[PDB]
């Protein structure tokens, strides 16, 4: 099906912008830098959108797409294929980032790809929620989040509201993931997107990271699995009862 | 009336998007940014504008709506029904990231709601000049900041002049709301909005931050609510002077 | 003359983006940048062109009048029209920075408008070259970077050519200034604006900083005048004769 | 022919505000920035195609010229003269941040042309891979960056999928540009572009930098020139094959 080739395409691109700026952030502090992580997931998803908008929507993302098909706008035999295409794209990008920056992260570790410490190195491909959480707030964060992101989707692409310009929505789509970084992800991470997150975090246990990527955080992982689908089936709801009204 | 939900939606999605900059600002240092604060205001501004640009005009301003009516350009008869549809998604969007950033303020704070020290949290839903400053020099550049958003506002989308193209104008508004911080924004906090100062100062004053969120800056709280009525008004009467002249 | 106020009104706008910007990265260095000030400038470009790219072509630069006119573009006539309006606006655009940054500019000076020391303001409406340079080089790169801006400021408007699309010309034109100040400004402060530089200037001496903002810098003062006019002017016969070529 | 002149002032432009944001970050660092960096030469390389994307399609690049010619896109009797006239654009175009930056060069390094040491500043022109990476790994990095590059060209000017609106593709290309600095470029320096990388570091031999810079990084310098041709050529044809499938 040409939606999973597109679903693949779009995102494998947005998240090897995505997981590359966040190894940025993490490996030098001279190159990386917490608004490039807003600004390379951003516009990441600016170009996944110039891939696969016109062909399966570039959803990059299980949560728009379970909340599209929740909604009534994707027929229900399309999202394991779309789920599947984005999270072999994603997982495909996370060994992209690692073999890239494999002697950067071995330099900076020293050899030792640990979750934990001042050197750890988990923290490019998946999220980890900080000391001052809890993982019911990481939950809140992330449905909200994620809420946030499908309602503001709606309205950049509701043609019959105030769209933004056809052939222009790839930057507006992809600002708003930038200011979702700056103006809310401290607190998770924004994931935002289980397409995002479960595929690196996986590929992190295979790499030799271990087990702990799936518990640290009070078995953190399956948060941002679930969370965001309640959280984009939440803020689609809200704008479709919102428009018409 | 629809207008009334419009600017509901607008406002809250805005707020969401400013606070959560300026809380990420305050509460960590490599997370947060001044330019992250214009970023997440300004752009913020972008989504709502999608959101009710075609409903209401996406004013998420008291300030505007009163200079738009003043100016004979929306019917006095919708000016309540704008101010208290941005002045509850302004409260509500305080509270949003109150909730979502609770632990974060109480392990930065300690657990104390301060408005004065170097832990203080008011700072971030409302605005409190710095020690260098005055009361009438607050107003003035209030007033000023305002006039300076109403006069681009109008330019940016008069049809009878040089406006943004259609389907732009929420990127070209948003743009001129992060210049606003970057470039006058340190006197003041640029509130350059009653709807953006008042609710949330509101909320701070009931969630426990007290009464001298009111009264600190020789009572600030009022400046932020008539000197932008009083900006905007002006800035919008300079432009349309200049406007066919 | 409907030019002189349109050149009066975005020359305005647009110095107070600018010198604003410019007063934050002087002031203070958590709420200023060297990113901000090209973003000030930059972005304040575009909501002048917004404001009389219609009416008189939003020059707000005499290096780009006068290169027009001696380019056979502009009736000559319009030249001193175009220059008097840039000139009052940007004059008023300082004082506007002064009066609203004036006890900040107090506060971080102890009450010493000053011109050199750790503590000088002066450079915040003016232009004065580090250290490092000569005047000779000071005049290359003047006359060289208002090249680059007349250059691609032909490029970004040719309608035979390859033009930004009708109605986004305000946004590219000023990423082009933001860009020059990212990549040339370090070396003179990139004034590429007789209208920016001189008019500020006169202002500081007329305010208290003293007769020294115009002998600083082997006599610096006129060279942001008269290099940008060559500058400019030659930037733009490379491209006509580049076109058509 | 019309395409070298177009290469030639598309190149030039945007290697003088590429290489000029380079020499920002590495002489000052108050006025300098890895960010700058990748702005300077993102939206440099929108002014270029703004000169030459119909005239040439302001390829500025000698990978995606040998990519286009070898996909069967354009004739492969234009690939001399493309080359030729980006690689004297980028030759001239380094010679003028050498003499715009003369004095801060002399200045920041005592007078010594330095390639290695604290005060090095032959990075300014060409690319240098740090301590911690290998040759093969800058190939394998230089490769996949150039994919992503050309992939990402094909969707942004594809007008049979997604295509960014016409008049706005220069706006797209530059913010493509920008985040494979902020998620690639730390690695190598994302030359990405021979044109970008072998003409001035031919400048830099000539300069007085010496023949350290050829040979620093075990042989470096043929890796940015032969690596982006399998590069961009691998990028576009699994978008090619990605496409109409």
């Amino acid at each position: 099906v040409r939606e999973f080739l597109a679903e693949f395409m779009s995102t494998y691109v947005m998240m090897v912008f995505g997981l590359g700026s966040v190894a940025h952030m993490v490996l030098n502090k001279k190159y990386g830098s917490y608004l490039g992580v807003n600004l390379g997931f951003g516009f990441g998803v600016t170009m996944g959108v110039h891939v696969a908008g016109r062909i399966s929507g570039a959803h990059m993302n299980a949560a728009v797409t379970f909340a599209n098909c929740a909604l009534g706008r994707v027929p229900w035999r399309k999202f394991p294929v779309y789920v599947l295409g984005q999270f072999l794209g994603s997982f495909l990008a996370a060994a992209t980032i690692y073999s890239l920056f494999y002697t950067a992260i071995l330099h900076f570790s020293g050899g030792q790809l640990m979750v934990t410490g001042p050197v750890a190195t988990a923290g490019i491909f998946a999220t980890y929620l900080p000391d001052h959480m809890t993982l019911w707030r990481g939950f809140l964060n992330e449905a909200w989040l994620t809420g946030m992101l499908q309602l503001c989707l709606f309205a950049i692409t509701d043609q019959e509201n105030n769209p933004a310009l056809p052939g222009t929505e790839a930057l507006v789509i992809g600002i708003l993931v930038v200011i979702i970084g700056v103006s809310l992800g401290m607190n998770t991470g924004y994931a935002i997107n289980p397409s995002r997150d479960l595929p690196p975090r996986i590929f992190t246990f295979i790499a030799g990271w271990g087990k702990q990527v799936f518990s640290n955080g009070e078995n953190w992982w399956w948060v941002p699995v679930v969370a965001p689908l309640l959280g984009a089936y939440l803020g689609g709801i809200i704008y479709l009862v919102f428009i018409g009204s």
